[PDB]
């Protein structure tokens, strides 16, 4: 696929977020991915 | 591994600027990653 992929390091979820299919991403990754809080993303291994 | 879909939530302040994504044990197992591995994140 063309262009630079957005790659991030996996860290464990905070306990209260576990089991909610949520991924915490900061504003810098959100800008590059092109998403806002509440949007959905695909996550896959590098 | 496989591709998963998750809802985006804000990062905690201490995680900001470290290129970190917080993913729970369920998504990690499905994706085929462990803590410290890298993932690609894409808008859907």
């Amino acid at each position: 696929m063309p262009g630079k992929k957005v790659v991030a390091r996996v860290a464990e979820a905070y306990a209260e977020d576990v089991g909610k299919r949520v991924v915490r991403v900061d504003k810098y990754e959100r800008a590059k991915v092109g998403v806002k809080v509440g949007d959905y993303v695909e996550v896959k291994k590098v």
